[PDB]
């Protein structure tokens, strides 16, 4: 029934990358809120994790942070993670976010078949393209926003700018807390 | 010499990926100033130079540079980088250009005169090595796809704009009803 969007990620840091996608699926498929998944780490702390995430996210009721993956420790299988979710939730329609490069490797996921069964995928798309795919997905155009957490994580160390990649929120964050050094 | 930074566009309207690259290249390669340089239903020329400084004026070292917009008519970057040179002489100009524009170079007017006038800033992303034969800086930025165009078009379909231009500019837009 509820369509919510579950964006996986370290989160570490967030940065204006999630939240754009985050902001463009919401709207597309008008969604009723986007939740914010941290997976576990493959070393900052969970908790300055959320910290950040919740800094980065405090600006609209409609972006949630869900803690699934985490009360669990190791990795997760997304199948494991949405089979979770949907018994905690069955009247939720959840619409797993994905990017497009991702989706051309769909069917070497764990589980695959019985997942389609749980969610909804939401394919980004550069805009102009089509998602070329066997599964019945949903797509979304939004403009490439090439930014993520390691590339991040690295230029902090090499004392590097990151305007405008990130929340000025979680900017200051990191550097009041040394984080990335 | 100091080294200067400059940016063409028709900012129409201005976006976080023109100041995404203003800032990369200003701290990359240790600029004095970056200069944004407006082009020649259409938006009026003030209308964009108000965006325009919206979408600056938090930042000291970056400006707006008039020098296309006072002849009328559209201006060869030749043209309007010989003016430039005459006008601040002692400037050394790095003009900044995305990367798959790189491959074009031989192309444009007067290239050759041109390349003695400023030092080219090409745009890859990152991990990325430009190809060209004219000797040229590179900046690795990560990419975004944003454009004034989109925007327009975006605009126009009543469609979010969020993260993608400055709030100031969004809100100025959005008074001045542009892009309906
Ligand atoms: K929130
Ligand atoms: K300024």
């Amino acid at each position: 029934m509820r369509k919510i969007g579950i964006i996986g990620g370290t989160f570490d840091p967030p940065h204006y990358g999630h939240l754009l996608i985050a902001n463009e699926v919401y709207h597309a498929l008008n969604l009723e809120e986007v939740w914010f998944l941290p997976n576990q780490i493959p070393i900052t702390s969970v908790e300055s994790r959320l910290q950040m995430l919740e800094l980065a996210t405090e600006a609209e009721e409609h972006f949630s942070i869900c803690l699934e993956e985490l009360s669990r420790k190791g990795p997760s299988y997304t199948y494991d993670t949405m089979l979770q979710l949907t018994k905690k939730y069955p009247d939720v329609q959840f619409h797993f976010i994905i990017g497009g490069d991702m989706v051309e490797y769909l069917p070497k996921w764990y589980n695959i078949e019985a997942l389609l069964d749980l969610v909804t995928f939401v394919g980004v798309a550069r805009p102009g393209y089509k998602l070329r795919t066997p599964y019945p997905i949903t797509t979304v155009e939004i403009p490439e926003f090439a930014v993520s957490s390691s590339l991040l994580r690295e230029r902090y160390k090499e004392k590097k700018t990151c305007k405008y990649l990130l929340p000025e929120k979680v900017q200051v964050y990191i550097e009041r807390n040394g984080l990335y050094e």
